[PDB]
């Protein structure tokens, strides 16, 4: 009843928003939300609370689980730090970036053999994220656990950290 305490789109209200209309939701300090996609720039975000489901400004809310707490996960980066960021490791070596404008568009960057190859992470009709149509999966660590295993779509497999 809610979002999963540690579900990534768990979302905090940081300061209060006040509705004009429909499609905007309003939301209070301290009051969780569940976001669903941003608008084109990834400043507004399509919440969803106790209330209902509507847009908030991007910048009134703040991540209570961020991905980023992964070592693998790397918040913005553009195709050219992630570049930098690679340019050493063995085979494998990965990152999963954010574009700068909207962080639904993901990428995983990876080095294998000495140079970086970069892939689209789309996300489907219904959610799912996918690098290779057929396998499709509902969480971003289901990805990287299954291109660690196999290939399947990349140049390599995904090489997961140590611990």
């Amino acid at each position: 009843m809610g979002p999963s305490e540690n579900d990534p789109n768990l979302f905090v209200a940081l300061y209060d928003f006040v509705a004009s209309g429909d499609n905007t939701l309003s939301i209070t300090k301290g009051e969780k939300l569940r976001v669903l996609g941003y608008n084109h720039n990834g400043e507004w975000c399509e919440a969803q609370t106790k209330n209902g489901q509507g847009w908030v400004p991007s910048n009134y809310i703040t991540p209570v689980n961020s991905l980023e707490k992964h070592s693998w996960y790397h918040g913005p980066v553009s195709r050219n730090a992630a570049e930098y960021l690679l340019s050493s490791g063995i085979n494998g070596s990965f990152l999963v970036r954010e574009s700068e404008s909207s962080p639904g568009q993901r990428s995983i960057s990876l080095r294998y053999e000495g140079r970086v190859y970069h892939y689209r992470i789309n996300t489907a009709s219904d959610g799912k994220l996918y690098v290779s149509s057929e396998s499709r999966f509902n969480t971003l660590a289901e990805l990287v656990h299954h291109h660690s295993t196999v290939a399947d779509g990349l140049i390599t497999t995904l090489h997961y950290p140590a611990p």
